[PDB]
């Protein structure tokens, strides 16, 4: 029952990989604190390749087969279906990893007949051959991080001809199927203030709000045969065509469930019995096995209203506190519940009475002020990774924008606004590139985005109130005042003046520019302007955006 079994071949890299921060000429204005930036390679896939090895035991009680048939029961309700080769080409990221039969993601969008016919060819193997383990690439992840090093984390996935046929059947179930089945608690259909909302009005709807994130120890790892089983028994509870169910029947077994591993030198690294995290059904898969452990270990513990809010693999539980002394009781329980279901923590909960006190998806509830003084809730975080990211991505070009995303997930957020907007906007000015589509991610799923559109973009998710928030909590304050000094990034005060002189520079340009210069930077005026909804904003179609995650699902929204 071990997750993996290893043959002793070392994962290799694709290509060159960077662990120091690269440094150019705009990386000072930024951050000096060099040293405390880094990427992971594959030097350290080793060290992961330990943590994520271990037996899995599983005791499935009563309190599990009642959710699960409950999940099942909804999951009844749902009709999903077939995307066509057409539609399921269109959702592949213009720099998906391409394919080992002679051609890439481009020959796949562009509807080549050397990739369709090939697509064709995997799909039609699928529906004959159900029992046949279908290859995966392993490799280290080259993500960036500050120090205080952790090793690089382990990416499986199987060759594009067959990304694309999991596409076809199963990318209309894992977008509908989460929200059915669990309703309000899945929280990939929530922007960032709908989050805050749903869980400021959980918090609300108890009378003594009691609350906890729980962190399951490597999850994927976690996840076991019986798991990846229960998942397509209930994917195979919706409405669908008999050809879509023997694909989804056929992936399971051959590529869910588990799989041998090679590494990017063709060699057999070993094999997977648990979770792949580069799957379409990586994201789907967790969130319903996570919320089918924790709905039942909530049970088992005997929790009172428990209302959870669950996000592949990060939970949140709100339920009715009944004593400190009790609530730790109750929570040791539940642990042990999850234990039993191959879900231990990685580090023991902790109950909490202050909402803004809970981090989950690395975020917290926080407190601000609109300008008519009303105290607003936003969501925010510790801005030490962003910040780290973004200084990476100062001198070095990446496939994803993570200083993007972050600006538009955390555009209410005192950080965000007077350090990633002003650095990065400033940047784009004198490179003259404010009208170049980039490329971020929002809940896994990729999305090409123009700068010039921040503005409508903010507004529609956030609100105008996101342009004008003021009089931040002294704990938001002061995490972040304390992230700067660690990275070495200059003081709130010096970005403010910053502020004043791309505002000006933005207004100067006129147009679109200038919208971003009012709009982005009106915090940075002593004098407000008025600020009033764009008209463009509507315009905008921000339908897919946040419905649900595709995390490693390797999915593209052109926008
Ligand atoms: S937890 C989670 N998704 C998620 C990540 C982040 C951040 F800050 F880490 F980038 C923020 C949010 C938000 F804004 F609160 F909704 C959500 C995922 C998992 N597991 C995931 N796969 O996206």
């Amino acid at each position: 029952h071990h997750s993996y079994t290893w043959t002793g071949a070392l994962i290799t890299p694709c290509a060159a990989e960077e662990s120091k921060l690269p440094i150019n000429a705009l990386s000072n204005s930024l951050l000096r604190h060099h040293n405390m930036v880094y990427a992971t390679t594959s030097r350290s896939a080793g060290l992961r390749q330990k943590k994520v090895t271990f037996d899995r035991l599983q005791v499935l009680d009563d309190h599990y087969r009642d959710v699960l048939k409950e999940m099942k029961a909804k999951a009844s309700t749902v009709k999903a279906k077939l995307l066509s080769v057409e539609e399921a080409c269109k959702l592949t990221p213009p720099h998906s990893a391409k394919s080992k039969f002679g051609y890439g993601a481009k020959d796949v969008r562009n509807l080549s007949s050397k990739a369709v016919n090939h697509i064709h060819s995997v799909w039609k193997d699928l529906l004959e051959d159900t029992v046949t383990p279908i290859d995966t690439t392993i490799m280290a992840k080259n993500e960036v991080f500050c120090v205080q090093r952790k090793p690089a984390r382990l990416i499986v996935f199987p060759d594009l001809g067959v990304r694309v046929c999991e596409k076809m059947a199963l990318y209309d179930v894992v977008s509908t199927l989460p929200q059915v089945v669990m309703g309000s608690s899945y929280g990939f259909q929530y922007s960032p203030g709908q989050r805050v909302e749903f869980l400021v009005n959980t918090w609300k709807s108890k009378k003594n709000p009691m609350g906890f994130s729980y962190d399951t120890r490597c999850f994927d790892s976690t996840v076991t045969e019986n798991d990846i089983r229960v998942e397509e028994s209930i994917y195979q509870c919706c409405d669908l065509a008999p050809e879509a169910r023997q694909a989804i029947k056929s992936l399971t077994e051959r590529l869910y469930i588990g799989g041998p591993l090679t590494n990017s030198k063709g060699q057999n690294c070993g094999y997977r019995r648990c979770r792949a995290s580069g799957v379409l059904t990586t994201s789907c898969g967790n969130t319903l096995t996570c919320y089918l452990k924790a709905s039942a270990a909530c049970r088992a513990a005997k929790l009172q209203d428990c209302t959870m809010l669950v996000n592949g693999d990060d939970l949140v539980v709100i339920c009715e506190s009944a004593g400190v002394q009790e609530d730790a009781a109750s929570l040791r329980a539940f642990t042990e519940a999850m234990t039993r279901y191959s879900a231990p923590p990685g580090d023991p909960p902790q109950p909490e009475y202050d909402l803004e006190l809970i981090t989950s998806c690395s975020s917290n509830v926080s407190v601000a002020h609109d300008a008519s003084g009303k105290r607003v809730y936003y969501l925010t975080r510790d801005p030490t990774t962003p910040l780290a990211r973004a200084a990476w991505e100062t001198a070095r070009h990446t496939p994803v924008n993570s200083w993007l995303g972050n600006i538009i997930m955390y555009a209410p957020t005192l950080w965000a606004r007077m350090i990633l907007m002003t650095h990065f906007f400033s940047i784009l000015l004198a490179q003259e590139q404010l009208e170049k589509a980039l490329d971020c991610q929002i809940y896994g799923a990729c999305y090409s985005i123009e700068p010039l559109d921040l503005p409508q973009i903010i507004e529609r998710l956030h609100g105008l109130s996101a342009f004008s928030l003021h009089s931040y909590s002294p704990g938001e304050i002061n995490r972040v005042a304390s992230c700067l000094r660690k990275l070495g990034v200059p003081p709130l005060r010096v970005w403010r003046h910053r502020a004043r002189s791309v505002r000006a520079r933005l207004l100067s340009q006129g147009g679109r520019a200038a919208t971003c210069g009012k709009y982005l930077f009106n915090w940075a005026v002593k004098t407000k302007l008025k600020l009033t909804p764009i008209p463009a904003a509507s315009q905008l179609d921000l339908s897919g955006w946040f419905v649900a995650g595709y995390s490693g699902g390797d999915i593209y929204h052109s926008l």
